């Protein structure tokens, strides 16, 4: 059951990466 846990924990490192990546997207004008 573990293993699937660990599949998605690795995946929040990607969202993070992923919203500050388009933070800056619109930061850069508006």
């Amino acid at each position: 059951k573990k293993k699937l846990h660990f599949m998605y924990v690795l995946l929040l490192l990607f969202v993070l990466l992923f919203f500050v990546g388009c933070g800056v997207l619109l930061s850069k004008k508006k």
